[PDB]
């Protein structure tokens, strides 16, 4: 797992999402759709966006990705005791959303990213060590719930 210290990195640096999570969401989703188009399709109603434009134009994507990085949000605040609130999740999105543990990679990927892009300069060394051990965790644990499903994608 993670020690105290880095759960305490990971929570500060969620305290920078937690200034603009819409702006933030956003950003992460933009970033998984152009960079993995395939992503898209799993979202009949993004489906329309066929340029970048469009995406950042987008008020449902903006209120899409404060829905996804809320409960992201909830999840770290846990540090790791998250059973509850992430077995709904992994079952969604294996039996209902039908995504990848991939496209997880993908969006953990995409928050490392944004964070940079966002705060230059102001994520750390140890916050980025923290924080994608904190995203590990959660895509290993949804990962664990997928085998048992026998979900592949
Ligand atoms: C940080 C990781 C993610 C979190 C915390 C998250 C969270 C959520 C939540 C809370 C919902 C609404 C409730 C539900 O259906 O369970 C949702 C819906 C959904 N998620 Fe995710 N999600 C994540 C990653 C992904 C990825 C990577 C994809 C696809 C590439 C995806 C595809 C979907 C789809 C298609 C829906 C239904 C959207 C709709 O039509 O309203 N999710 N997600
Ligand atoms: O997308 O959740």
């Amino acid at each position: 797992g993670l020690s105290d210290g880095e759960w305490q990195q990971v929570l500060n640096v969620w305290g920078k999402v937690e200034a603009d999570i819409a702006g933030h969401g956003q950003e992460v989703l933009i970033r998984l759709f152009t960079g993995h188009p395939e992503t898209l399709e799993k979202f009949d109603k993004f489906k329309h966006l066929k340029t970048e434009a469009e995406m950042k134009a987008s008020e449902d994507l903006k209120k899409h990705g404060t829905v996804v990085l809320t409960a992201l949000g909830g999840i770290l605040k846990k540090k790791g005791h998250h059973e509850a609130e992430l077995k709904p999740l992994a079952q969604s999105h294996a039996t209902k959303h039908k995504i990848p543990i991939k496209y997880l990679e993908f969006i953990s990927d995409a928050i490392i990213h944004v964070l940079h892009s966002k705060h230059p300069g102001d994520f750390g060394a140890d916050a980025q060590g923290a924080m994608t051990k904190a995203l590990e965790l959660f895509r290993n644990d949804i990962a664990a719930k997928y085998k048992e499903l026998g979900f592949q994608g």
